[PDB]
DNA sequence: GGCTACAGGACTC
DNA sequence: AGGAGTCCTGTAGCC
């Protein structure tokens, strides 16, 4: 198989500068105010202008004004990103049938059928880069190899506005020379606890014993390693359907008093709502942060879809939980739908 | 022993 | 110390 993966650069980052071209070379900073206090939150993303200083996403917008306290810090606006998002989608089905759109900017083509060779893929990801630049004039990176995993690999290494192949040989360098960590699906949790067993390449993987391997990662994660290190991995490229909607908040203050968390609960159930647009949850979950950054949960599924009405009531159900099992105070609430009846 | 539903761990964006 | 969404797993009831 040919796969071709397209990730868009700094992406949130990259729209406003189209939409407002006075940003062009000035440090961008794309921030989430939780509304707390002054300047409370975090960056979505920012520019490469920014991000070379260390404005990476995450960090909290304060820390971000004390490295760079003359950058232009944005409001994040997901709808308009989206709206972009959504029409640069569209042009890349016009390259394959086959066709996963993984992220707000990432899609991966399936282009076995429409190209022979690593030559013509390349070509085509010219092709669609060109594409793409003139209808919205966004860059973005493409990642060509025989799987999804090593298609996304293949753009890491060619970001920002790249284009790379590994070919079968690299796929096998990349085994032995890659370090672990930077393989989609470990995280800095995940990379500690590979290396306490002594694994830093995807070979190690091998010759540990599985049920070792197991044990500190599970069997999946285990699984999944082992397959990718005997360049015997598939994953199929398909319709992402989108399974859950949900809406969590940040308060003003710390509570757990019930009356006190309702008003946020119910304003993030109606803006759930709005977004479920026809689509009918048949599940729903109650999801607090603790004022120490715990999550926890409470949900319920229902034999039939949940009204508005319904998840109101249930809703504080559910809440009355985790204030009944849990002492600590909450900081963010909110809820998530799922389950959707197939319409 | 392996379904199911639920709560939490971990990852991506 | 934001916010959205997804997949996996330990546990316990049930067959
Ligand atoms: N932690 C994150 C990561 C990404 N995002 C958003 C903002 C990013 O522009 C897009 C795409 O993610 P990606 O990790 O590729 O980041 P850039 O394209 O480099 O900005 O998703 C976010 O809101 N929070
Ligand atoms: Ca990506
Ligand atoms: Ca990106
Ligand atoms: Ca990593
Ligand atoms: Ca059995």
């Amino acid at each position: 198989m040919i796969v071709l993966f397209v990730d868009f650069d700094y992406f949130y980052a990259q729209v406003e500068e189209v939409l407002n071209p006075s940003l062009k070379g000035k440090p961008v900073v794309v921030c989430v105010f939780s509304g707390r206090f002054e300047d409370s939150g975090a960056v979505a993303t920012a520019n490469y202008e920014a991000r070379k200083f260390g404005v990476k996403a995450g960090i909290p917008i304060v820390e971000a004004k004390k490295i760079l306290p003359n950058a232009v810090y944005l409001p994040m606006r997901k709808e308009v990103y989206q709206q972009v998002s959504s029409r640069i989608m569209n042009l890349l089905r016009e390259y394959s049938e086959k066709i996963e759109i993984a992220s707000i900017d990432e899609a991966y083509l399936d282009i076995s059928d429409k190209v022979r060779d690593y030559r013509e893929a390349y070509n085509l990801g010219l092709e669609i880069k060109n594409k793409i630049l003139e209808k919205e004039k966004i860059t973005v990176t493409v990642g060509i190899s025989k799987n999804k995993v090593f298609a996304k690999i293949a753009a890491d290494m060619a970001k920002p506005n790249g284009i790379k192949v590994i070919d079968d040989e690299e796929v096998k360098r990349l085994i032995r020379e890659l370090d672990i960590a930077d393989v989609p699906g470990i995280g800095n949790i995940t990379a500690e606890k590979l290396k306490k067993l002594g694994i830093n390449k995807l070979v190690d993987t091998l010759s540990i014993e599985f049920d070792k391997l197991k044990g500190m990662i599970g069997e999946a994660k285990a699984k999944y390693l082992i397959s990718l290190a005997r360049d015997e991995y598939n994953e199929a490229i398909r319709t992402r359907v989108r399974k859950s909607i949900g809406r969590i908040v940040t308060m003003k203050r710390n509570s757990r008093n019930l009356e006190e968390i309702k008003p946020y609960l119910f304003r993030a159930i109606e803006e759930s709502y709005y977004k479920l647009d026809k689509r009918i949850p048949k599940a729903i979950h109650v999801v607090a942060v603790t004022e120490d950054l715990d999550i926890v949960s409470r949900g319920r599924t229902f034999p039939h879809g949940i009204s508005k009405e319904t998840a109101y009531s249930e809703s504080v159900k559910l809440l009355q939980k985790i204030l009944e099992e849990d002492e600590r105070k909450i900081r963010r609430i909110g809820v998530r739908f799922s389950k959707f009846i197939e319409a």
